[PDB]
DNA sequence: TAGCCTGGTCGA
DNA sequence: TAGCCTGGTCGA
């Protein structure tokens, strides 16, 4: 790939990956599900190298106690678990600004607690006591849910109808009557929609239909 | 400590590991919540120790790539999880019946879905329609909550003061907060109470008081 | 396969 | 220091 002069020495962050990965995308796939999911993989294989300039070579020489392992161990592990989150925030981002969504507030406060991942159409709309409750929408993003899916609930109070991105390979039969129950709703890339249980197939969104619902809803806002 | 034959060989349970774990005890410090801590102490430095048997000599003679790194990285912290977290259980469930809290249910079913960790005083008195709602308990067990503990709300429908009882080394007055208006008590051993903000400090149970609040509110059940 | 988190890194 | 979980192990 060659990389950027100083990324040997310091970690890059995750806007700077990304800002690198984008000059090496496949292009185009205009569909937003596609291009997710590559520009995720194009970003990923970058980050693997910069991941063993870092490491590779402590890797190797060992590890005199479990206490010194351990150490880089957890660190490397959660280096990953920190910067994967992050980076799917951000290629949704993009995908937002580039497909015609421009209505949406990314660090926006709702009842003054919990800031949900995405916020549509405004922080403003949302504090608007004049705007339609139920044209409010709300965007909770997880990589993977497991069990961790239950904190994205009551980030805002207002919205019932709550949208929940996902890259997991399937949410159990169970787990999904749970996520309906709570006012949750699936949106997951086209792409993985095979490996939902087929019940819950029917009811999950895409990325294309879930920008194209907002953008419409949104086409009155200035 | 000379620990039974098979361990080398067979990772024991966390009831195993506990059971051998109770007859090397300091004893007495009568204390319930002296007991866990050394407990948990006692019971940790054994599993350091199987844990040591089993990676130590794969720790030493390093790793090829990182792949092959982070495969036994992740399963030697995912194995750590997974046990941090029901040891815990484990000792409080001891530490009920051992210090005249018979009343409480393990794996009791409340709305069909979610299963806390401790409901009192009973299973059956939770969907009995004439026990007074507010007699009712529940006790979440978090050994760390960080942005976890958010997934034990709903947990009891019927309960709105719910209990969750954790070894973190403070909760920020922040945290606090959203926790006490989601209705949220902590429980919290005496000892560590002085890592929590002065503010919050105040509202924070021992699990002595836990117990002795419980066995005095079903001293009148069977 | 639901729950665990003997948890450090990243970026407001 | 709040949010992340490029997550596998354990025991119903």
């Amino acid at each position: 790939y060659i990389l950027p002069e100083d990324w040997h020495l310091r970690f890059p962050s995750g806007s700077e990956i990304i800002q690198y990965a984008a000059s090496h995308y496949v292009k185009n796939s205009l569909d937003p599900d596609e291009q997710l999911l590559d520009r995720r993989r194009v970003e990923y294989d970058i980050f693997l190298l910069v991941e063993e300039l870092h490491v590779l070579d402590i890797i190797r020489k060992g590890f005199g106690s479990v206490d010194e392992f351990i150490a880089l161990a957890n660190s490397v592990s959660n280096r990953r678990k920190s910067r994967a989150g992050k980076s799917l925030e951000l290629h949704l981002e993009h995908l937002f600004i580039e497909h015609g969504l421009r209505h949406f507030a990314t660090q926006a406060i709702t009842e003054g607690n919990k800031k949900p991942d995405f916020l549509f159409p405004s922080a403003g709309a949302y504090h608007d006591t004049e705007f339609p409750v139920e044209n409010l929408r709300m965007l909770a993003v997880k990589t993977t849910c497991k069990d961790r899916w239950r904190q994205i609930l009551n980030e805002a109070d207002k919205i019932h109808q709550v949208h929940l991105f996902t890259l997991q390979e399937g949410v159990s039969l169970a787990q999904y009557r749970e996520m309906r129950e709570s006012g949750v709703r699936l949106v997951v890339p086209s792409s993985l929609h095979k490996k939902y249980p087929e019940a819950v197939r029917a009811e999950l969104m895409t990325l294309g239909a879930f920008i194209a619902e907002l953008t419409g809803l949104y086409a009155d806002i200035p």
